[PDB]
């Protein structure tokens, strides 16, 4: 039961108009629109139960506490965390990641070895810099998949911590996570982190069989407000480093934790097999219409994606002018390749329109 049409009645800003014309909204590989479901619980809660949450005894403080539990308690359920307290509130990706790469600086000895895949890689540049410790960088391939072969020489008693994405943010590519976090049990010692910013708007995770040590996302990159994340790490991994309260200083976002918590309701609510289905045939079908553009090339054609086309025109060099074109149509991409990316409201129709707008822009930049 997936109405394309009752999911975008969801999103206000869907009816907005940009230079005059339908907003089509294909960068949600930047950020992602919100339902009404998620607006309404960030203003239900200032208007009824906004209050300090934990310390405090009077009922507003009682009542606000218990619905940010109740939100931690939705995303444990949702990412399959065996307890509520191993999921952690965060304001984002970037501080999951920060948080484990400065609390790890006490594990990391003078010849130590950290792993990294393929713009947050300072922190772990900068865990080394503490540390005596030397970074390592899976290559990426042509085709922009990662070289991880190369783990089976590198993975040994030195390595104390491997970091991959679960999703490239650039081409969308899916990392092969199992057959990575497999090599690294087998051949380390290694904790292991994932990053699933890209992955968890677009398919169900499973942390206890997915095995990782630490899985951190972004609240708005799937449909939730900005300034919120997830880190989920083992509690018996999170016991090493120096709960959930240990991890959470200063006031949390209390608001935002709440309206994650929502984000997840409206996920459940559609049906993340659906999500992942209409997304998986929105990228078929833009990908089949682009190639049919002379001289289009498609980055990672072959590779299995999720929710994002990459793509170039032959003779077209700053991408940011087709971008600009297709800017003045309504239609939002990130642009020397332009990047279009899909969410749940986007449709087929809306396709059609990007399609028919590189090729306008095309015989314009002619």
């Amino acid at each position: 039961m997936f109405d394309i049409q009752e999911i975008r009645s969801q999103f206000p800003i869907l009816q907005e108009k940009v230079n005059g014309k339908d907003l089509v909204y294909l960068d949600n590989a930047a950020t992602s629109q919100k339902p009404k479901m998620v607006l309404d619980a960030i203003n239900n809660y200032y208007e009824h139960y906004n209050a300090n949450v934990h310390r405090g005894i009077h009922t507003l403080s009682q009542v606000a506490t218990e619905m940010m539990e109740d939100a931690r308690k939705k995303v444990q359920r949702f990412i399959n965390a065996k307890h509520d307290y191993e999921v952690l509130f965060t304001k984002g990706t970037t501080e999951g990641i920060n948080l484990v790469a400065y609390a790890m600086t006490d594990l990391i000895k003078k010849d130590d070895e950290i792993i990294i895949s393929y713009s947050n890689i300072v922190p772990w540049q900068m865990l080394c810099q503490r540390t005596g410790a030397k970074l390592r960088v899976i290559p990426m391939n042509e085709d922009g998949t990662l070289q991880i072969d190369v783990l089976d020489e590198w993975l040994s008693e030195k390595t104390k911590l491997v970091s991959v994405n679960q999703v490239s943010n650039a081409l969308g590519i899916v990392n092969p996570i199992d057959e990575i976090i497999r090599k690294v049990r087998a051949k380390s010692n290694a904790f292991i982190f994932i990053d699933g910013a890209q992955a968890a708007p677009h398919f169900e995770i499973d942390v206890q069989t997915m095995d990782c040590d630490f899985f951190a996302f972004s609240g708005h990159k799937m449909y939730g407000p900005t300034g919120t994340g997830i880190l989920y790490g083992k509690a018996s991994v999170l016991e090493q480093l120096n709960l959930p309260f240990r991890f959470e200083a200063g006031t949390p976002n209390i608001a935002g934790n709440i309206a994650i918590g929502t984000a997840v309701d409206f996920m459940e609510k559609v049906g993340r097999s659906n999500i992942a289905a209409h997304e998986h045939a929105l990228l078929e079908y833009a990908q089949r219409k682009l190639l049919e553009i002379e001289g289009l090339k498609v980055y990672g054609e072959k590779a299995n994606r999720a929710g994002v086309v990459s793509f170039n025109l032959s003779g077209i060099g700053i991408a940011s002018d087709v971008g600009m074109i297709l800017d003045k149509l309504g239609i939002a991409v990130r642009t020397g390749t332009v990047r279009a990316s899909f969410a749940v409201y986007n449709t087929f129709e809306e396709i059609d329109i990007l399609t028919e707008g590189v090729k306008k822009a095309q015989k314009m930049l002619a």
